[PDB]
């Protein structure tokens, strides 16, 4: 009934859990053979009587169910977080590596409310990107969980968009090229950058190497507040402005307008929603995350309007392809 | 699909934004007439896009809904967040209040897996009951909140005990004294001493003064580690073992043992779920909140007896209450 209800969307225990199991790969252990609590604790380095009140709440939300007795095995929903499932779901949970971790932010999430301000750096130290800058292992966790759907991904937005004008793409802050890689697969006259941070640079350039487009894709790293390092016909901004607050997107999508050759496009690959439709999990997950690790924000389509004109640009057109969009951008 | 679910059981955010809503009451706010975003923000001193976008996530999950353009109304689920609804989700939610603040542990739950010990002490800076006694507001919204069922609670427990041959019951940390006056409309012939803390010993006084029970319940402030402050026929320990680890319930229980008249019996009012029946939420709820709060532990059936055994006792009988809790009475072994 209703009370039910509230106290399961309410209860900070059960995320804790299934974050917990990921971090400690229980789900791996048990399928490389790990049957018993004993053994299961062992590899997990735990406490037996506290993995089984773990492994007790896991049974409870149905990620774990027992097999035989004393033997715990995954159900269908707890088989997604083995570290080789297609979604990632385990290192997205994982503490150590960079969401999860910056999840923390959430635990302050009255203060971000009161001030619109982030509470990451209240927490860690330094703001979001200051600090995976400081700390390579969590610069790397954070380009590799974006960059887990690369092969696939953006397969969609780069066949929505004509490539038969374009000679150049500037991916501006691309992650590890994955985009810039789908692009060149499907247009192989066209030629790429990707701008990005340091670490970054790295392991764009190894995956852009290890897929034989190193002669198709440059790295250049860089800071997108800064002049862009070259022009370009079309500019890719995926996952890049809800990082940013309103005044340093429009600086944002300001560098790239500079950087239109004649005839160039902005192009905005993102989550957006009519606003009367962005009421959804979706839609709150990453605008909330924006909110308390870096103070930026998912945008709404009437939204979008407002921010391009800021930037001396205009929508001029934006296609559905999570259920992500296409958006234009042309100079106003 | 199997995708949507794990993302939902994984989600921080979710609950971080039932609670934020509870502690800025703004269900309160919406109902007593703040029926824009741009009132609401007013009313709980927050920014008015970021508050929004707080609502937006509410929406979504069924707290709240919109009426009209703009107006955000409480679902028949948000209405539990209400200040006065009586299972005072509210309270239990709210971030300032000692249950909620104390759930933040939860964020360091592995470390509690792989030691076994409590993490609220390395986010707060003292264990719980030493943070509780050097905050007066903490000390007292942990009572509130365990005792916002104090009226009816114990109507159960009691009654699950013959009081005949009872003289004088003794409750072991019995909170605001809900326990000892159910047991006092009861059975007339009975009276009652109260065991607690400092701060929480003058609402139970106060309590009971209030329900015309001064003559009947006395209460007395000490350390139930200590000899207990007098003898009884009845010895109540109601939501006390389970903060408690193994070494030091059979401590409690041993003072308790010590302090029997005798053919007393020692009362234990929590759960105890058979264990193939303990896989359920309730039992890991209140289990987890006591392994990152306190070190301590809820107890199976199974595992009662085994703490029984070691401080000298028996359990010579069980009754289940209706509401899924247990009165288990212990007699010397
Ligand atoms: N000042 C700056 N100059 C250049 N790049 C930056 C930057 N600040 C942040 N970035 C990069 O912006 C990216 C945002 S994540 C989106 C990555 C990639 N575009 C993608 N698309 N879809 N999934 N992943 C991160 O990598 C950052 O380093
Ligand atoms: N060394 C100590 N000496 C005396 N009381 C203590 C104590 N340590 C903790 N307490 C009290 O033990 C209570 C546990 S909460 C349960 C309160 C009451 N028995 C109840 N039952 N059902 N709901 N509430 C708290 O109050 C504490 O102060």
């Amino acid at each position: 009934d209703a009370l039910r209800t509230l106290i399961r969307l309410g209860s900070l225990h059960t995320p804790m859990v299934v974050r917990t199991a990921a971090t400690l790969r229980l789900v791996d252990h048990i399928l490389a053979g790990a049957r018993t609590v004993k053994a299961l604790a062992a590899r997990t380095d735990t406490r037996p009587e506290a993995l089984l009140r773990l492994i007790r709440h896991l049974v409870a939300i149905g990620l774990l169910e027992e097999d035989a007795p004393g033997e715990f095995v995954p159900t269908e929903v707890g088989e997604l977080l083995a570290d080789d499932h297609p979604a990632a779901q385990r290192a997205w949970h994982d503490l150590t590596q960079a969401v999860a971790r910056a999840d923390i932010s959430f635990t302050r999430l009255p203060d971000a409310i009161r001030t619109g301000r982030p509470t990451y750096e209240s927490i860690y130290g330094k703001p979001f990107y200051e600090d995976l800058a400081g700390r390579p292992d969590l610069r790397a966790s954070f380009d590799s969980l974006l960059a887990c759907d690369q092969d696939v991904a953006f397969d969609a937005p780069a066949a929505a968009y004509d490539w038969t004008n374009v000679r150049h793409v500037l991916d501006v802050g691309g992650g590890k090229g994955g985009f810039a890689a789908a692009i060149a697969r499907r247009a192989p006259h066209v030629s790429a950058t990707v701008l990005e941070m340091a670490g970054t640079v790295d392991t764009a350039r190894s995956y852009l190497k290890d897929e034989g487009l190193s002669d198709r894709v440059d790295v250049v790293e860089g800071d997108f507040f800064e002049p862009l390092p070259r022009k370009a016909d079309a500019i890719i901004l995926s996952f890049v402005l809800l990082n940013w607050p309103d005044h340093d997107a429009v600086r944002i999508l300001t560098r790239c307008a500079e950087a239109l050759e004649p005839g160039g496009r902005i192009l905005i690959h993102e989550r957006d929603d009519l606003h009367e439709n962005s009421f959804n999990e979706q839609f709150t997950e990453l605008d909330l995350r924006m909110l308390v690790f870096l103070g930026g924000a998912l945008r709404t389509r009437e939204k979008w309007d407002g921010l391009a004109a800021s930037a001396g640009l205009v929508v001029e057109e934006v296609r559905q392809l999570y259920d992500l969009s296409l958006l234009v951008l042309a100079p106003a």
